[PDB]
């Protein structure tokens, strides 16, 4: 039951390595997973739904991770603090390429995929957000642009650029240099003045 | 000749305001133009081709704006020189919204617009650490990240982050907001120490 879903789960993030979901089959996965094709369309509606459900597995991990973050503070000056919040989402998505790839392109193509990642990513800025302010309000950090602004574009900014590197993309930070690249443009934008 | 051309151009950037490159026809196009079906095929393979027309129009009016830019000095301060010279691109691509869309949609589909699109960032990447190098060299800038690692981190940032504006997307930096918070990242990346 809860058995059969995780193979198919298992099969398909592991065929997205080698291959597009456009490219993988309903047939695929279910012999991936030890079972027939109707039996598959018991557990999932759709190929797409599959995606949805491993997407939604990630995200979910790296909130959680985050949140587990906020709640213990790391004992570390404030370069340090950001570097292990944005590694949390180096490391996560990282870990992850196959699903975080075919789970950006499918944005284009389902609701529910944009959705999600919208809820999110909406999640992470109002939290950046509020460690600025947070920061300002200390007098740790200088009043420039509204908080919530530049949020907003930094973390544009490593969804794009950390994306890229896994993608090994051309252009792209190679990616045993971009949380260190990253870390630095925090920096200098949430303090300097 | 010229003139059937740039009617058929026309008529796709027309068209593409009002929706997808997917839900628009070659007789659209051909009827928007005043021609036949088989005359638009003179002119262009495919309606893919047409986009990939309109967006090397639009990458192309970008890069030559920047170049004349690049070879007449503005007579500002440093946090201006770089407002400017962003500028290029907010209007550039925000005078061609639809065409930006679509064409940054094609990406997934289009090797020839990956290929584009992808030509052009290197360029403008190149360009902005050779500036920084420049900075760096003239004591103006300190030498912090390697150069040519923060140029590319800042211009996907600025190609994420530009786009989410132009789309109204959620979440985005309202377009009104999104120079300013732009320009205000860019200096104090280059010149924070
Ligand atoms: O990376 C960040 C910054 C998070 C903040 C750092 C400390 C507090 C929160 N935010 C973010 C938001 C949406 C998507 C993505 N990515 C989606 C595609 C794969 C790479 C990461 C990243
Ligand atoms: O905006 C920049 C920074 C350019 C530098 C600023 C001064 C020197 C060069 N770079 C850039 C690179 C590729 C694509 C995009 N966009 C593509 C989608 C629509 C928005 C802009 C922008």
């Amino acid at each position: 039951g809860d058995d059969r879903e995780l193979a198919i789960l298992a099969t398909a993030e592991n065929l997205l390595e080698d291959r597009p979901l456009a490219d993988i089959s309903v047939d695929d996965l279910a012999k991936g997973a030890g079972i027939s094709r109707p039996t598959f369309y018991f557990y999932f509606p759709s190929k797409e739904a599959v995606l949805l459900t491993l997407l939604d597995r990630v995200v979910n991990q790296a909130d959680m991770a985050l949140q587990t973050l906020a709640e213990n503070p790391a004992d570390t000056d404030r370069e340090n603090m950001w570097r292990t919040g944005i590694n949390v989402f180096f490391e996560t998505f990282g870990s992850h390429k196959a699903v975080t790839r075919a789970g950006q392109a499918a944005r284009a193509t389902s609701v529910e995929v944009a959705e999600l990642w919208s809820t999110f990513m909406q999640k992470w800025i109002a939290y950046t957000a509020a460690v600025i302010d947070a920061e300002r309000d200390r007098g740790a950090a200088p009043r420039t642009l509204p908080a919530h602004e530049l949020a907003t574009a930094l973390n544009l900014m490593n969804e794009r650029t950390l994306f890229a590197s896994f993608a090994g993309e051309q252009p792209s930070v190679p990616e045993a240099r971009v949380l260190d690249t990253l870390v630095h443009i925090w920096v200098t934008s949430i303090y300097g003045e």
